[PDB]
């Protein structure tokens, strides 16, 4: 237990070190670094569209899977694409924000659970017919 | 799957703690931690370096060098900042090993700084009130 976590600190803290300096731990280090970089990215390059997002959002209980359902379906009315799929993630971490911000932390696991669903049902095929994580992190990189 | 429910969460943890939130108790105390290894290394920029200049790392030394470091950083007594000089010191150390072309001492350095720390780091931690109470004195 404590041994188990003793090993996950120190797991987190090297993974982000080596990729610092353009290493990686594992595979999955990298596609997670490379997806907090492009979060990074989009947010910042994207920021008028994230301001007006955010100004838009009324969140409470009731309405938040409404509201993540609606971007969510806009976001990828014309296809799937690397592109989408950061920003994607981008508004997820926006309305789990919003909903700490607005004191609804109860939402931020509600948020992540309906995250990881579109991910499984409706990403994932194209993510795996078009090369994988992998892939994104060679695109990214590059 | 459960890779893209970690990176889910992965993002969403880095997401809400850079707005001063957290996704949970574990989720802090990492991203805390990875805060105070960089301000570490930035305050004291020369640190690793002055101590190249005598490690030569190579898998049959490695071990000797990292437990003989160590043990000079807690020489007199554990602390939170000597506990981010040794993430620091071990990170610098597994980069070393890459640098070096030898990645396969990087699991061994992660394994030997697990085990100091189950050992020799946990009793002075959870005497001083777990890593709930570095995460509390670091972001003040
Ligand atoms: C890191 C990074 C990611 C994405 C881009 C931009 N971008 C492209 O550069 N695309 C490429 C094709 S992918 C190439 C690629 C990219 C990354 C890695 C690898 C390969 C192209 O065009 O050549 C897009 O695709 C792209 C994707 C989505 C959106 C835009 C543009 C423009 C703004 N728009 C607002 C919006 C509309 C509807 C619904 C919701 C939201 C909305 C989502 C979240 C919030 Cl928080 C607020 C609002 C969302 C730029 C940098
Ligand atoms: C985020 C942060 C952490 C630590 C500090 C510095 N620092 C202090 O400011 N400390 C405090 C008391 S703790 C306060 C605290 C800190 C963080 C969180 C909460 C509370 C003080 O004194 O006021 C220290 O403790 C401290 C600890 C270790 C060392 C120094 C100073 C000076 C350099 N020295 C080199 C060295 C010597 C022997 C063996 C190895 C190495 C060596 C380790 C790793 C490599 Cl990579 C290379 C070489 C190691 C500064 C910022």
């Amino acid at each position: 237990s404590m041994s188990q976590s003793n090993r996950e600190l120190v797991v987190d803290f090297l993974s982000y070190k080596l990729s610092q300096k353009g290493y990686s731990w594992s595979q999955m280090a990298a596609v997670k670094q490379a997806l907090r970089e492009a979060g990074d990215e989009f947010e910042l390059r994207y920021r008028r569209a994230f301001s007006d997002l955010t100004s838009q959002l009324h969140i409470t209980p009731g309405t938040a899977y409404q509201s993540f359902e609606q971007v969510v379906n806009e976001l990828f009315r014309d296809g799937v694409n690397w592109g989408r799929i950061v920003a994607f993630f981008s508004f997820g971490g926006a309305l789990c924000v919003e909903s700490v911000d607005k004191e609804m932390q109860v939402l931020v696991s509600r948020i992540a659970a309906w995250m990881a669903t579109y991910l499984n049902d409706h990403l994932e095929p194209w993510i795996q017919e078009n090369g994988g994580w992998d892939t994104f992190v060679e695109l990214y990189g590059n």
